[PDB]
């Protein structure tokens, strides 16, 4: 049975301005392992990754009905799909992410069998 | 058991032009109760409230697989619960209705899933 | 019991360029029946149909955990019923498939949920 559902949309411009102002933004939004991936990328690619991780965590927060990013983590499997490797929920989590050159979107569904 | 699913995306500029046109748009899309909330807001937040209610209603109609016109907007209503989240207070369905809405300074999006246990 | 979930967004301009290439884009992406519907439309409405079928096929591939470039375009088919709702008439899956599509002047998006 379903126990929650949430979505989010975000402009890349908002993430770009946030990086400059408080140059510690990333350290507070990403975990250690996520951070390693961030620094290895460059250009638009680097910004698109940070933006997608922020949108995914926000969708999950809305799905649980609450308003701690450090106890949430999103990685990529060998085929390339994104999945939650760490979260305060013991059921199953179904996630998906997509983008364009101007913004990103994400969708989450929570289930308990 | 899932019994339906629908989504919608809309440009804010399109909703703003319709209101400025002075054609009775808001009165056609919103109920009396929804209208009371609309008039208490100001600026961009006022336009985003109308846009969100329009997007959610169109999304529900696709989940039913009928589209909206065979059924007007006055047959549906969306308010905010005691936790502050949007929900359907009126609709022709007896099961559980899962709804979510989001926006930026240029677009608004909505998603609906129907279920019965 | 849910078994998969996926979403996708596509730029109209990108589909247009692919077509302008003349390569033979539409022929590799659409089935015989989808193509017959495509040729009966014109103008913007024509470019919107092709873009929507591409977005839908990619959302299903991601819901299964892969990509459309690997699964193959000719193995999936999307039609419209007598009320206008879109649905999958052919696919390599045994359960139920729930789909929805929406568009603006510049973009198109789609969402899929798999159930067994
Ligand atoms: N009765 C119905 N139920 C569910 N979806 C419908 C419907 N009639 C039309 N649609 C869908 O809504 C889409 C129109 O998008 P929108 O009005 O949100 O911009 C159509 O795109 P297609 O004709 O390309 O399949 C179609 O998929
Ligand atoms: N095999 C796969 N199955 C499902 N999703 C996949 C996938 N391979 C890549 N993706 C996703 O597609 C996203 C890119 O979306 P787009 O379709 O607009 O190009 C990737 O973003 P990330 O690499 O940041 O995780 C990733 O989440």
């Amino acid at each position: 049975m379903i126990v929650g559902h949430g979505i989010d949309i975000e402009e890349l411009a908002s993430i770009e301005s946030a990086v400059t102002r408080h140059e510690g933004f990333a350290k507070r939004v990403l975990t250690a392992l996520e951070m390693e991936r961030f620094t290895s990328l460059k250009g638009r690619r680097q910004i698109e990754y940070l933006a997608g991780r922020w949108s995914a965590k926000e969708a999950f927060s809305k799905a649980m009905g609450t308003g701690g990013f450090q106890d949430l983590e999103v990685l990529n499997n060998e085929r390339g799909a994104p999945y939650f490797s760490q979260a305060p929920f013991s059921g199953k989590i179904w996630l998906s992410i997509s983008h364009t050159d101007q913004f990103v979107t994400a969708s989450v569904i929570l289930e308990e069998n």
